[PDB]
């Protein structure tokens, strides 16, 4: 399923997911797209921060849902 | 002078401050707009995570400033 993915600068990234996908996955491929390491990255979706070791499902995020990325 | 905060789903929170503000002071006008407990908010401006014993001015933020919100 495609998931959306906006940035501080008001920049919207698509990206390809299954919802047994990880987080730390998903970071992965943010990293690819945009060369923000992992670790400088905090996701966040209906106001809540996503932990690296849980899935897109385990939040009941489904197809076109829109994640929140900051930077520290 | 006002500044404006962003949130993680794409909101954008106007809020009335003075240089002399303190961040917790920043925080408990937010807790009132939104009710999100102060512990549980974090806010970054430039890249950089305010805390909660320095002023608005100790970090050079200037009128119509956007500060980002992150929960934890």
């Amino acid at each position: 399923m495609q998931i959306f993915v906006k940035t501080l600068t008001g920049k919207t990234i698509t990206l390809e997911v299954e919802p047994s996908d990880t987080i730390e996955n998903v970071k992965a491929k943010i990293q690819d797209k945009e060369g923000i390491p992992p670790d400088q990255q905090r996701l966040i979706f209906a106001g809540k921060q996503l932990e690296d070791g849980r899935t897109l499902s385990d939040y009941n995020i489904q197809k076109e849902s829109t994640l929140h990325l900051v930077l520290r």
